[PDB]
């Protein structure tokens, strides 16, 4: 996997759009939304079950996690996935990160903010990586990538991110419940 | 998976393009490439393994079997997948197509030319689902759309195309020899 490309996306910068002022699905031969918040829009390419979650239509209070990409479409510039319902209530959860390196091993702990009662795959991964980026010297070196992050429910479900490659696109626009979010485990296999 | 979107892929022309006059990958971070042939230009999304054969700068002997897609990306035409290596030399072999109906029913065969060394999964995919609308009744309606293709080869590896959804875009720029395409198994589970 190009080193160039993983750590050129880690590296970007994100626009969190809480309550979009709109987000349009103009036909279901469409692959994206047009969404827009405060004079500005982007095309949101919808490219796993995302898509069956926007019927054609509008779709009123809304998030947008936005990664910009290299590639323009529609001529508006693009993200992929990371959309998810905007929050009912005012919300905040502070969650236990454990970080552990391996062969081998105590965990350095600390805690991460969950804000959104619904959050796609897409922003925790980039948060996360970023957190570890800063702390952790993630992709700091050719030789630092290989590990995941669990982020593990209170049910004990999980969902995993493979550390030596991008969050795959069919993945980014999955949601799931932040209000539910245990712990996250992450291993980090170098020094 | 949208009924309406899978048809309307599978129903759309295609456009074949044998020995591209250029194919350029801009830079390292874009998700495709440039490519024309004749004064037609496209460009082509590199999602999946395909993205590792072309780094930076300009690639001959390549040709595109192309599939336009909704979307306008950087001001073009927009096709997913699809490249490989233009033929060394005239190849051309018929493959034997079986098709069963699964429904608890000898198979009714016939045969389906090759034309080429190195063939995307895209083109064979999308060749294939035509052969089998034209044919057995294929997305003719609604439950006409459960079932496979699978591709075998000569040394027993195979690959399969389920008839129920679209190609996976990570797969659409995979290639196989297609000189050794052993022959190709259908599976209808519907009549
Ligand atoms: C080459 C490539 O990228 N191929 C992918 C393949 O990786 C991918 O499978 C997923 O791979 C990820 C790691 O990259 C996980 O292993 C997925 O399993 C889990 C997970 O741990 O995240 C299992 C888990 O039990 C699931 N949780 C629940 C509640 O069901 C989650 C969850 O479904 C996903 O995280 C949601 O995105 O998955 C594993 O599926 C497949 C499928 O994405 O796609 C290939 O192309
Ligand atoms: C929901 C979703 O789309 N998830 C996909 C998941 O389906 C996909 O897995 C692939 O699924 C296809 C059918 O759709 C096949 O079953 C793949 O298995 C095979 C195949 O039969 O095609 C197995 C086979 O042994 C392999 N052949 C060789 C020589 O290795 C092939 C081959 O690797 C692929 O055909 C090449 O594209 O795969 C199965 O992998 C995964 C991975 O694409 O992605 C999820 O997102």
């Amino acid at each position: 996997h190009n080193y160039k490309s993983l750590k050129y996306y880690y590296s970007k910068p994100s626009i969190e759009l809480k309550n979009l002022d709109g987000l349009y699905r103009q036909k279901v031969t469409d692959k994206g939304v047009y969404v827009w918040k405060d004079r500005k829009d982007y095309f949101v390419g919808l490219l796993g079950k995302d898509i069956e979650k926007y019927p054609q239509g509008e779709h009123d209070k809304q998030d947008a996690f936005l990664v910009i990409e290299e590639e323009t479409v529609n001529g508006r510039q693009y993200s992929i996935g990371g959309l998810s319902k905007t929050n009912s209530k005012e919300f905040s959860k502070e969650v236990d990160v454990k970080v552990t390196r391996k062969e081998s091993e105590k965990s350095k702990d600390s805690k991460f903010k969950i804000t959104k009662e619904e959050i796609s795959l897409k922003e925790l991964d980039f948060k996360l990586r970023k957190k570890l980026m800063e702390e952790e010297k993630l992709y700091g070196a050719v030789n630092n990538r290989k590990g995941k992050i669990v982020v593990k429910m209170e049910d004990d479900k999980f969902y995993t991110f493979e550390l030596t490659k991008k969050l795959q696109p069919h993945r980014m626009g999955d949601t799931i419940d932040g209000t539910k979010i245990k712990e996250i485990n992450v291993e980090l296999e170098y020094k």
